[PDB]
């Protein structure tokens, strides 16, 4: 059962390591792409498989992270510095930060970060997921665009440089049907058809058959072209011109500016608290999780983050044993090109809205809002409509609303860096005004720990 | 009792008159509701894309002697006078599949022998109506009471099987007229049709079937929901499926350089070969003599269309007009036999097709009446067939807003209409409960009172019936596929109780 158990955990590994980083290869021209992050993540989940105090969390990369790489990406480009050189020096001011809070006691704001800001930071999260793949779509209509007649001789060697016949539709089609096939394969789990053993077994497996299946259809479609991951052949990274393997903090084209290391502190400080967020959602374990982020900044490679998993592994000493053994085979994953370099990107951006929509449903904000346009004598039998009027629930609703707006519109300003400021400013909101809003018996129960 | 042998000539009739013409001023006025709108547009569609594709179809087997503009002229004439004088106003009465197939024999045999085509119709159309009069007067319509649910749900299954195949198929000839190739030649002559392959139009229209097909169920999911206030809810899950066919419509119009095929109507209210035929078929022959021995021939070509009308018209109507749909006003048999066969027999003197009740269409028009919350009430009435056969002879004159109207569209509501139709069917139910473990099977007297490998047995008897029939149909012998279902009967009088008990019978077989 132990080497069943270590299969399904791979899958469960791979499905968002091949996502995410080819989002953040289309996120950072490459720079920064699937090797790196899959390398990393290998790495750590040996080293944390071996050191960590709790092998039940695993380690991986996130959507918070990916917004936070895309704000220091547009920052970087927009005053001309060197992005890697800049990750390498938050790096260092993460690794002295977090033996700082060795030398301390504790982090003491454990109590602080309520279901308020739990809340607003995955329905933030949630949202980001539904736009970018939007985005995505988008952009690829705006490439290919639908037209009466193209040129049949572009050329597609580095890229496809001119409009091409049928890419936009298919990959709207792999989207749509990556989407539908997952739902739908989520839908099958919790039905009631099949034996239940084979029902749970096909259920558990949603992601990777959805994939299997689309990438299959874009396999037996020939002549249209749809754009597919990039992954090199080895332990090579993903665009040599561009960094080599190990990254010096001096300067790879230009040295880095005096200015910006001392200043490099401001965005690392931010890069704790994003961390620190989504590990609590889901100390030992974040001194290693900061300091091995730390340490790989100087190759290059993606921070990760604590995740809870499900007590598949809790079945298979014996957990730590899966741990290192999936690590070791997502360090293996990069052998198999050829099965990954035939994976569409549309099968991944529909695994990506899936993945945003899937992690909607478990967000008591997201109850509320649906409560809202429903009638109030079709509202559950939840305890905040019950004893708090709907009028006051609306309104606590629409002020949460309220900060995502102000997220959402921060997110969109040139100076998105100020992000988890912003979110972490919802505390004393939350601790100061709204009492004065709001009465106490409300407060207790909209909000209320469980 | 509906279905009584009175001693009375043309009993039958006057009862079904006796029992449903009282009703007629409710039958008016219990149409002033908006319901009665949503499916007036939607069944006007459902109702003229058959029209058109089977008016075509029947042109291109002939030489244009049937076309598309006699198939709407026909339709509109009998729906109107169905919805004025019908005793079961719900139904809906088009060609279908099994006509097409009559219609090409017949025309093949009168090319081979160098008869007339049209007038060895009118003389069929002559037969029909002796027939019809001698069935209604010694009142044979109470043969029906040997259709049990057995032969009702076999129809049934099978026809809103090969309603959906049908439609996947169409899908699959527009992915194969327009492949996805690497290169395209960029000067294709669109006149009568494109004449080579086209990029982005076989992917455009699967996803215009797939988002017509969404909408739709997404729609009729948020009628039964729980969002929204009450009353708006209703009205937004009524016009569902208009809803559904203006967002894509508009979809496909905001897309300006990608050809998709749209809904084609005739120019006109004219013949379709004019050198051909005029409005009036003289039975003696228009060119030629019509021989005298063809005259006493056509009984036999009319037995056989008069059974296939018979068993499609009258299968629908006991299956529209089953106690667990709340239907309250009453039916009729008799009248609704004699209607349709006598107005296909006289429209065939005109040189029109001659129609009968569609399982599917008629289905839908009442699912799209019926009122839920379990099934409250019906609302039934003369008016939204009367309306969707005026629309469907007025939709010549419709021509801008008929050519904005794409072919996927009404594609992806045909899937969502035979999705829709398999819900009602038991043996869908017990096919459902196939894959079902004995844990979760429903409370129903079928489950509890009988052992599930027997019920199983009972289903999968009922699939080799399924698949000898599909097999019928798919041989060039498709005309026997009526007679093959009336083996059904004794199937279920004889042979079942051999193998089965007599409280499983009446268990898995009911009313
Ligand atoms: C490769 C597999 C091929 C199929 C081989 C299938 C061969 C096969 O064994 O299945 C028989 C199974 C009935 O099994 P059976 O009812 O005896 O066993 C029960 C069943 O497993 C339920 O799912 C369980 O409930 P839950 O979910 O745990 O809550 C229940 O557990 P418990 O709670 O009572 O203790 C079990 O007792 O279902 C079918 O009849 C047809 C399924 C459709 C067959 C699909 C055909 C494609
Ligand atoms: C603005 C605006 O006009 O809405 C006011 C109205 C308030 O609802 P209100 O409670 O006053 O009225 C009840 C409501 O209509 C229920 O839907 C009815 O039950 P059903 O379902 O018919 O059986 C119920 O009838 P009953 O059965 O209890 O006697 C009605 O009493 O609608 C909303 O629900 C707000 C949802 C926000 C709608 C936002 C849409 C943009
Ligand atoms: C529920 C998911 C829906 C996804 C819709 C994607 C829309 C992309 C629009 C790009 C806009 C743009 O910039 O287009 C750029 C080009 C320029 O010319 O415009 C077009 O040629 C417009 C093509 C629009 C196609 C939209 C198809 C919608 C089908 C919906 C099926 C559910
Ligand atoms: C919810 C609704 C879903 C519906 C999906 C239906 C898919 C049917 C596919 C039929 C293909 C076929 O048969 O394609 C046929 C053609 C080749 O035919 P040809 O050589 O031109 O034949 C000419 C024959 N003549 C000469 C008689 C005219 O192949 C292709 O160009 C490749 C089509 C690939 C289809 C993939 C589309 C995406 C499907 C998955 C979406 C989730
Ligand atoms: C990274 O690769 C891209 C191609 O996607 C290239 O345009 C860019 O110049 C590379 N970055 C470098 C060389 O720094
Ligand atoms: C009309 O009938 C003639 C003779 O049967 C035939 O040649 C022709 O194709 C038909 N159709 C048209 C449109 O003329
Ligand atoms: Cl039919």
């Amino acid at each position: 059962q132990v080497l069943a158990a270590v299969i399904f955990i791979y899958f469960a590994a791979l499905s968002p390591a091949i996502t995410f980083g080819g989002l953040l290869g289309e996120k950072t021209r490459n720079q920064m792409g699937v090797s790196e992050l899959l390398i990393s993540t290998a790495v750590q989940g040996i080293l944390f498989a071996l050191l960590g105090a709790q092998p039940l969390l695993v380690v991986g990369f996130s959507g918070p992270l990916l917004v936070f790489e895309e704000a220091f990406f547009s920052f970087c480009e927009t005053n001309g510095l060197e992005y890697i050189v800049g990750r390498v020096w938050i790096g260092f001011w993460l690794i002295l930060l977090v033996v700082l809070v060795v030398a301390f006691e504790g982090s003491f704001l454990v109590r602080f970060i309520s279901r308020y800001t739990q809340e607003i930071f995955s329905f933030l999260i949630s949202l980001i997921f539904i736009y970018e793949t939007f985005s995505k779509l988008i952009k690829i209509f705006q490439d290919h665009p639908l037209q009466k007649t193209y040129n049949y001789n572009v050329l597609m060697v580095p890229k496809p440089q001119g409009p091409l016949p049928n890419t936009a539709l298919l990959s709207l089609v792999l989207m749509a049907g990556t989407f539908f096939f997952a739902m739908m394969l989520r839908k099958f789990k919790n039905s009631s058809y099949f034996p239940g053993k084979l029902r749970r077994v096909i259920g558990d497996f949603g992601v990777p058959i959805s994939i299997l299946i689309m990438v299959l259809v874009d396999f037996f479609i020939q002549d249209t072209y749809t754009q597919k991951l990039s992954v090199p052949d080895g332990f090579k990274v993903s665009n040599s011109s561009a960094r080599g393997w190990v990254i010096h903090p001096l300067g790879l084209r230009s040295e880095f500016p005096i200015w910006m290391m001392f200043a490099s502190a401001l965005p690392a400080l931010l890069v704790f608290i994003l961390i620190f967020l989504e590990s609590q959602i889901t100390h030992l374990d974040l001194l290693l999780v900061v300091g091995m982020g730390g340490v790989a900044a100087l190759f290059g490679m993606p921070w990760l983050s604590a995740t809870t998993v499900r007590s598949v592994t809790h079945a298979n000493k014996e957990q730590r044993i899966s741990g290192l053994l999936v690590a070791v085979l997502v360090g293996l994953s990069i052998l198999m090109e050829p099965i990954l370099s035939r994976i569409p990107l549309a099968v991944l951006f529909g695994i990506f809205l899936y993945m945003g929509v899937t992690s909607l449903s478990g967000i008591q904000l997201f109850d509320r809002i649906l409560l809202l346009f429903k009638p109030p004598k079709y509202h559950p039998d939840v305890p905040y409509v019950k004893r708090v009027k709907t009028w006051r629930m609306h309104l606590f609703t629409g002020i949460q609303i309220i900060c995502l707006a102000v997220l959402w519109v921060v997110k969109s300003t040139p100076a998105s860096l100020a992000l988890p400021f912003v979110l972490i400013l919802t505390v004393p909101l939350r601790r100061v005004l709204l009492p004065l809003i709001f009465r106490n018996v409300e407060l207790q129960c909209l909000d209320a720990d469980d």
